[PDB]
DNA sequence: GCATCCGTGAGTCGAGGAAGCACAATTTAACACTTTTGTCAAGC
């Protein structure tokens, strides 16, 4: 996204900037969930 | 011979909560009666 976040954690973050950042936090956590699931699978083969 | 489609797989421990009758055949209980067993008392 163009339009970057201005503002710090200290400063606090706008209403607005807020709505764009669980757009990547969540994409991510939902990522660590499906990483782990596949990582089992592949580390079964290798030890099969 | 080629591609569409069926088959197989996708983390680990936990924790918790919802029709009706008749009639023959048969097994089951029910009873009268005999043997088999546990018993009390008396005497050898």
């Amino acid at each position: 996204i163009p339009r970057p976040i201005k503002s710090s954690f200290r400063e606090g973050l706008t209403v607005l900037e807020y709505f764009i950042n669980t757009h990547g936090a969540r994409k991510g956590l939902a990522d660590t969930a499906l990483r782990t699931a596949d990582s089992g699978y592949l580390t079964r083969r290798l030890v099969d």
